[PDB]
């Protein structure tokens, strides 16, 4: 029998505050979550190319820089890969869930106010914008200086962090949305390219899209 160490956190309460307004509120521009989540990764493929300017042997691991989109209607989920700088176990448990960040509660306190979800990454927490279409998400991540771990939460207040199990990344993230059942319209093509060109086109790394059959 395997035996797999999990660990558990609960979230920061104004990161879970948030959380909550994002999934118990209706937000009409639900789309902008792929914007956001592929502006993290041309963010993290920005961090390692600026690094490697200086330290080559940072893209031992890895040298093409570009962005994967894979829906998959069989598990109801649509996956963003990148070949980003990703996040070592500390940059993941910091930054996905245990600081509340300043913009974190200027936004919370934006939405309290009945602001728009639109301006979310502009506060620097546009990740939980996937809770706008996922009921679940679940980040895998690589980072040079670590192993490859895997972030999972359902919301609900906790989250869990593991040495992932799954199939090896060289460097990077790989973001997989479990959407919500009314949110399945992403996981189509035309939607997807949709988005893609309303609000991704001036993106400076290559997508590839993976259509299914
Ligand atoms: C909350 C959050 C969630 C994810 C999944 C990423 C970044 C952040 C964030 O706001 N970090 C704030 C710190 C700045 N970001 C980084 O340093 C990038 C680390 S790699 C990375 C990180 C993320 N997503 C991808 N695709 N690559």
């Amino acid at each position: 029998m395997e035996e797999e160490e999990v660990e558990t956190f609960a979230f920061q309460a104004e990161i879970a505050q948030l959380m909550s307004l994002i999934i118990n509120t209706f937000y009409s521009n639900k789309e902008i979550f792929l914007r956001e989540l592929i502006s993290n990764s041309s963010d993290a493929l920005d961090k390692i190319r600026y690094e490697s300017l200086t330290d080559p042997s940072k893209l031992d691991s890895g040298k093409e820089l570009h962005i994967n989109l894979i829906p998959n209607k069989q598990d109801r989920t649509l996956t963003i890969v990148d070949t980003g700088i990703g996040m070592t176990k500390a940059d993941l448990i910091n930054n996905l869930g245990t600081i509340a960040k300043s913009g974190t509660k200027a936004f919370m306190e934006a939405l309290q106010a009945g602001a728009d979800i639109s301006m979310i990454g502009q506060f620097g927490v546009g990740f939980y914008s996937a809770y706008l279409v996922a009921e679940k998400v679940t980040v895998i991540t690589k980072h040079n200086d670590d192993e490859q771990y895997a972030w999972e939460s359902s919301a609900g207040g906790s989250f869990t962090v593991r040495t992932d199990t799954g199939e090896p990344m060289g460097r990077g993230t790989k973001v997989i949305l479990h959407l919500k059942e009314d949110q399945t319209e992403y996981l189509e093509e035309r939607r997807i390219k949709e988005i893609v060109k309303k609000h991704s086109q001036f993106i400076g790394y290559p997508i590839t899209l993976f259509v299914e059959k």
